[PDB]
């Protein structure tokens, strides 16, 4: 008796219409009424996409597709425990303070300057959502602002705060394009396709450092903050300790083995997924060293996100033993041939940006990467463009909080402006797919 | 810098030791080194049992036994997403307060006498814990135990509190031992040899409802509480309400497919997890119904115990391939065909109740049942009974609360004794390994 309900029930009569009013082969109408019963359920938030990604191996087996264990083996694929150890090493800074103390030697290195403190939580934002995640990276800089800005007359000068608080709102998403972890688009992208950990930093680290300048260029242009005083925190300077110099150096080790993989798999035996396997020794060297517990891992880790991995990924295998990829490539050829690759850049990543406007970034990735890049696979036309370009605009949101936690977390203050954040939005959502696409022609042609 | 951290070195000198002075081949030494490396790790608790399972596979890889993809894939297999299942339905009854609902009915079934009020929470547990698990269901009865016994001069009548709590923790347990869920150990032996919900059921449930009145009758006999007098509590009685009966129904749909699988999946095509696609359903209708959230559910099933079961499978499948299994087989005929299976029984039983004293039940379960299994497998000696019996077993704990949490949280009152309770585990050890052993030889033969 909810309009959610309802939504799944007229979702079943889509599907039901489709599988009798379609002149396709059975197979391939299987495969389309599949998909547009998972988009609806994924865009229309009727379930949760955690719910639906459970629900998806199960129609897939009623439907002799898959055998049960060969549609469950998707969930447990090497990149659903290379986000976990990602997960790890955020319960470890979030338990030993080191988050804390990284915020605070940079404010340090800015001695009372709210002119650049607000440039190095960005930088800092980027350089840590690369590895952990958005959500986690935004909650612990907004108390931040909120003691820097604490003396700034906040009943007329309130862009001030819009400014520091949606950078790093921003900021947090856009470092997540730098590293397969900090956003699970990204992730999805190199399920399907095959990724290293370094190849996919040469597409994704040149775009997080292009993208970011810009966007705070987008909003400092058109919001004018001062930016001119000066603050004087009174909390004290934590030092270092313990525990947080050892996670420190476990979270470099770590990123030098996911950096140098290649030279190293070759040397060990050439192991298929050593980034995974180093996650998981991460996950070890963490609990050797007693710097964190897995009742923390436990209560930091999203499952949900790790199991839409997997409804994503059987989704995706779905399409291709159907064959709803190579037809729906077969039947695009025509539009694709006649409009240009550079205007099917511009029409894929716009409508990537309205569709996360309603619907959840993660959700609407792993929807749209298993159409496009199998596709992109019969046409050629390499799909790891493709794959990456939708899992890098699924990371670009700029709308109303619903859309984004982020953006919830960093709205719940409550003074900011509903309408000047939709419009700052629609100008940083032009601005990254016209900077995309020039990427794309020119560096990747 | 810690015992435990000792502990693990000393274990690393141990598999060294066996790897390079062990006179066998190369594949069965390495299986046996890694089993003793993760024995000890379970064992001793130098790191957590769920980074023990998660070490497994990256030690299996690393000494080229699997891939990275199917070591990992043991931790999706269709036993754990039916205990996903079960923990959903346990968040949509601690959701709803249906377990509240249904010890109020009881206790209104009793009138106002301990003497049977007691009785009905011991049975209602074991059903409950049939379905869920063993902590949860402790949590919510100890408060009512403490309502009732609010009038009894707790200062020298204490052993009604000790009967009214010992036989609620220990009723859990036995519960436990009647369907898949409930008990870790349970689904690890139907993973290894391969069980139907039904059969395992009839080989179960017997031994649950004969275990149980048994214990009852131990502790009643051996400590006199007086059961004589009658309560009237103040607490108001709830009542039904929409989502309560919905849940309910739920489950009850829940257990008769469970049940009835067999002639259903015969009809429906004959699929290979039939009861973990009940379980996924199970999950799928409370969300259609709105009943429980993905948050509770991820707030309530512990992620940690179904990577532990990745762990053990992936040590079974390890101890497979290498050979150790019919390895160990072959060298333990002799002592097998010299002891009886009688006396074999006797053994594995009581090594499994000394083991579980000092350790925890779960990780037992998942070190044990691959050993003697696949042992069991060479043997002939249908390896279904030696799984069952060492799974049964390990639910059956009677010792120190750092043993078991349900232990811990009825311990918690801080009232009970230490050592009147160790010998009243002990004879309730000593009679569970008679009852069994008379189970298997007469009835399984």
């Amino acid at each position: 008796l909810h309009r959610n309900s309802l939504i799944v029930l007229a979702d079943v009569a889509l599907f039901l219409a489709l599988y009798h009013f379609l002149p396709f082969e059975h197979n391939v109408v299987l495969g389309i009424s599949m998909l547009a019963f998972i988009a609806v359920l994924w865009l229309t938030e009727a379930l949760h996409v955690t719910v639906t990604a459970i629900l998806v191996p199960v129609m897939a087996v009623f439907f002799g597709i898959f055998e049960t264990q060969a549609a469950l083996n998707n969930f447990a694929n090497s990149i659903i425990f290379l986000f976990l150890g990602g997960f790890a090493l955020a319960a470890a800074m979030h338990h030993q303070g080191l988050d804390k103390v990284i915020a605070d030697k940079v404010l340090a290195m800015a001695q009372g300057k709210m002119s650049v403190a607000v440039f190095m939580l960005f930088g800092v934002t980027a350089l840590l959502s690369m590895w952990i995640s958005n959500t986690a990276t935004a909650a612990m800089m907004l108390p931040l602002v909120l003691g820097v800005l604490s003396k700034v007359d906040a009943d007329k000068q309130r862009s001030t705060y819009v400014f520091v608080l949606l950078g790093v709102a921003y900021s947090a998403s856009i470092g997540g394009i730098a590293t397969l972890v900090g956003s699970p688009p990204n992730a999805i992208a190199a399920a399907e396709v095959g990724l290293s950990f370094t190849d996919w930093m040469k597409f994704g680290l040149p775009t997080a450092m292009m993208m970011l300048p810009m966007a705070i260029a987008i909003l400092y242009f058109l919001l004018k903050p001062t930016l001119n005083g000066m603050f004087e925190l009174d909390r004290a300077p934590v030092n270092w300790d313990k525990g947080k110099v050892v996670t420190l150096g476990i979270f470099g080790l770590t990123v030098f083995l996911w950096i140098f993989s290649s030279p190293i798999n070759a040397a060990l035996g050439g192991f298929k997924s050593f980034d995974t396997l180093v996650a998981l020794g991460a996950i070890l060297m963490l609990s050797f060293a007693r710097v964190v517990h897995w009742k923390e891992i436990q209560k930091t880790a999203d499952w949900g996100v790790l199991l839409l991995f997997g409804g994503g990924l059987c989704l995706s295998n779905v399409l291709k033993q159907t064959g709803t990829s190579v037809f729906l490539a077969n039947a695009l050829s025509d539009m694709v041939s006649h409009m240009g690759i550079f205007v099917v850049i511009l029409v894929v990543a716009t409508f990537v940006v309205f569709l996360t406007e309603f619907a959840s970034n993660t959700a609407s990735a792993a929807l749209l990467i298993p159409v496009f890049a199998t596709v992109a696979e019969a046409f050629g036309m390499s799909p790891v463009l493709l794959s990456v370009l939708i899992a890098v605009a699924a990371s670009c949101a700029f709308m109303l909080p619903v859309a984004t936690p982020p953006n919830a977390i960093v709205f719940a203050s409550g003074h900011i402006k509903q309408s000047e954040m939709m419009r700052v939005g629609l100008y940083l959502n032009i601005a990254c797919i016209g900077l995309l696409t020039a990427i794309a022609m020119l560096f990747w042609q």
